[PDB]
């Protein structure tokens, strides 16, 4: 799989488990169409979202349902979600890890792109 | 102004100057309607986007054009932009973003 | 003042108020000598730690007492403190720290 | 191993490879004594620093030589290093991952503590 999503919890110091993740691809009509989704595992990781065959160059959106996660922990959050929007680029083989570190009023995201 | 946006550059250790910022508000038909826009100043700050009267309850999206920023510095970054989406239930909101080519962070400082 | 420290709370979305900050400078014998200290204000900012004349070239450590901050809020955090160690080769330095119980970030904004 | 260190590069979007990492334990004389060290792998990870037998409750410092890393990339950095100082706590089994995300003028660190 060319795309992994990993979510961590900065309040509890733990993987963020059972977080819903939705991936969209930008369509020619310039709207976001759903592509793949899942929930993070006990390790905070979400594997198997797509395939090398399916994950062609394009503009993608990864939406992480952070609000439902904090609501389940009883902590008032600021953001409705975390979005990561990026253009994929075939240039040799590549794997993308989208990692997000969550706090109730802050999040960070980084992309680790490896061969 | 109840909303201010501050953008910093974690590569240069400087304010991120002249960054385009667009604010949208979700309408009754669930579409994103344009609300306000501007550019960050020499201090990295964008003041005066809206007023207390205009900034009613609702769901807002702040879109920071980080890609154009990095490309102007010769860097091809990962993200198309940095988004912040939030509900206002009411206060002053500062939306701060810290930028690197393959990472960004955003935090909200909400004071009264 | 050439050095200002700003501390924010990523759980509450607020400035981190009354946080203790200690600054050290490395001496010729490679020991850390105390240089200045203070507490963050209601804005999360600590101004006036030093002066242009006192803040000479050298290696500095800013130690932010994040543990006492979280414990006062009922949280047992991971880190004993947040450190920033840097060389001044000269300018205004803003050292900003964003705090969560098991994570912190720090950035330097260096302007002229 | 109860302690892992992982370092990522936010400029290149990659693991931070060959970064030196030094671990110290606070001694009774209240000075930092070296305990373990190594360099990050191609995955940005440093495994095998210590053992469950050796890693007793105490105050630890993890020092990451970020300055040498940025100097090797030709990018002027702000920090001399990144330090993570923490007290370990036996409370059921525990593994600590200390993760650091590096930029030339900024770094973040988080602890992922799992069973
Ligand atoms: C934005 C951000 C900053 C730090 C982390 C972070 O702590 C982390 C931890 C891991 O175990 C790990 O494998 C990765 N990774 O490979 O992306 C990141 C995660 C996200
Ligand atoms: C996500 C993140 C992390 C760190 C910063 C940050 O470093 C920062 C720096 C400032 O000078 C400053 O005035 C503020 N602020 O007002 O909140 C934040 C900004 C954003």
């Amino acid at each position: 799989c060319p795309l992994m999503v990993k979510v961590l919890d900065a309040v509890r110091g733990s993987p963020a488990i059972n977080v819903a993740v939705h991936v969209f691809r930008k369509a020619a009509d310039d709207t976001w169409e759903p592509f793949a989704s899942g929930k993070t595992s006990e390790s905070g990781e979400l594997h198997g979202l797509t395939t090398e065959e399916e994950f062609v160059e394009g503009i993608y959106k990864v939406e992480i349902d952070t609000k439902s996660y904090w609501k389940a922990l009883g902590i008032s959050p600021f953001h409705e979600h975390a979005e990561v929007v990026f253009t994929s680029n075939d240039s040799g083989p590549r794997r993308y890890t989208i990692a997000a570190l969550l706090s109730p009023y802050s999040y960070s995201t980084t992309a680790v792109v490896t061969n």
